[PDB]
């Protein structure tokens, strides 16, 4: 019943979920005999973070979640302690074939006529007949659409998992898109990869045109899509602040040529933002799309983050020095070692016009696996994909290791390791807190 506006941000709060919240205090705990990087924890347990959808069993609720109702009445006490509009971020992600790049099974719905069904009636279906309903009329809902889904169909449609799927992205994602533009109160932020995939003008050109298409098959056309969110569960910097010009040739060889980068001219999310914002518009969405940047895990700090320019005459040693993203290759997209928390979750972040940023939000919590780093057997039923496996050379990866950081549990589940280094390479540095019954000398 309130207006639909331009950026359900702007003004807002975010919704804190409390039972991520309870698992980074946990963790905090586990770290007794280090207390100032308890601290920093407890820090990160107040910051916002998305709410997913990753399968059909957590609408109602399961091992991983108390399901969609309980964090809806949250997020609705929660804007009536703040008194200002909120936005509960909320992460659909369940397509028939999913994920069909990964060589695994990684969806629960299979690339078929009954998998979309199940999609439709099963999935999309009982989330916006909650969304719909009166009681949340006083919340904004940003919905994340689908993170590594249309794109595969203009970079990867050469794997046959991916053709099987192309329908069925095409015909979920206007689905989706329908049934959640069609409630007032949701904002549909369709997922844009990361420029480690995408940056590349034979990338990013046709994904453009091909968001435009999916666009204009939804009933309300470009309305139905408020925006488009980058960086989801990904690593890729916000800024390279020592490679700030992609352009830049060393002895007539550009940087952009390193094996880093392979020519790509987005080395960042900040500019590949702007960049998709321009392909956007022109492929006929309005200007007024706003981007999200998920800045969960891409802050890349700590000991290694280089602080100055190392001089080099070879491109190659040169991006290596000066890089902050430390990954083997930037195709790594499975619990990549030594990744930090990146900026906290902040509405129409300044400094940056050209990006059109709505906000930076966490998409993926951190300290939730991206996947098993072995064939671990699961009452899940998950399966394992060796982009997670620190002894696969993946082809994916110009034939290097993963780099995967080893002792991974299954997605979604708490990775103990990996949430110590994410605190501790965070950037910006995190600040503690502590709470007001620790101040005094204990007696």
């Amino acid at each position: 019943a309130p207006v639909h506006v331009d950026n359900p941000y702007a003004g807002a709060v975010q919704y804190v979920n409390p039972t991520w919240a309870a698992s980074v205090n946990a963790a905090a705990g586990r770290q007794s005999a280090d207390p100032a990087l308890a601290a920093k924890m407890r820090t990160v347990a107040g910051q916002p973070t998305a709410v997913w959808m990753d399968r059909i069993s957590a609408i109602t609720g399961n091992a991983d979640g108390n399901g969609l109702k309980f964090h809806l009445d949250n997020a609705v006490a929660q804007q009536k302690a703040a008194g200002v509009p909120l936005v509960f971020n909320l992460v659909i992600y369940d397509l028939p074939g999913r994920d069909c790049f990964a060589l695994a099974s990684n969806g629960e719905l299979p690339a078929t006529d009954a998998g979309l069904a199940r999609y439709k009636s099963e999935y999309i279906d009982p989330i916006a007949d909650l969304l719909d309903n009166p009681e949340y009329e006083s919340i904004r809902i940003a919905a994340t659409i689908e993170p590594d889904s249309l794109p595969n169909l203009t970079t990867n449609i050469s794997e046959p998992a991916c053709q099987q799927a192309a329908p069925y992205y095409r015909q979920g994602v206007k689905y989706a898109l329908d049934k959640l533009h069609a409630i007032p109160n949701v904002y549909n932020y369709i997922d844009i990869g990361h420029s480690g995939w995408l940056g590349w003008d034979s990338n990013a050109g046709p994904s453009a045109t091909l968001f435009a298409e999916v666009a204009k098959s939804t009933t309300a056309g470009f309305a139905s899509i408020d925006g488009f969110v980058s960086d989801v569960a990904n690593t890729t910097p916000l800024e390279e602040p020592l490679l700030s010009d992609s352009s830049l040739t060393i002895n007539n060889t550009p940087i952009r040529s390193s094996k880093f980068y392979e020519w790509n001219f987005d080395f960042d999310e900040i500019d590949y933002t702007a960049h998709m914002h321009r392909l956007l518009v022109a492929a006929g969405f309005p200007s007024s799309i706003g981007m999200l940047v998920d800045t969960s895990r891409n802050g890349w700090g700590g000991p290694n983050r280089p602080t100055s320019i190392t001089a080099s005459t070879d491109v190659n040693a040169y991006v290596d020095a000066n890089r902050v993203d430390r990954r083997v290759h930037r195709g790594a997209w499975c619990n990549p070692l030594g990744a930090g928390i990146g900026r906290f979750p902040e509405a129409t972040p300044s400094g940056y016009a050209a990006s059109h940023l709505d906000a930076f939000v966490w998409i993926k919590p951190p300290g939730e696996s991206d996947g098993a780093s072995t064939d671990i057997p699961n009452d899940q039923g998950k399966r394992f994909d060796r982009m997670c496996d620190p002894t696969f050379v993946s082809p994916k990866l110009n034939n290097q290791l993963t780099g995967a950081t080893p002792n991974a549990p299954l997605a979604g589940q708490w990775f103990e390791e990996q949430f110590v280094t994410l605190v501790k390479n965070a950037y910006p540095v995190i600040g503690g807190t502590t709470p007001v019954e620790d101040l005094v000398a204990p007696t």
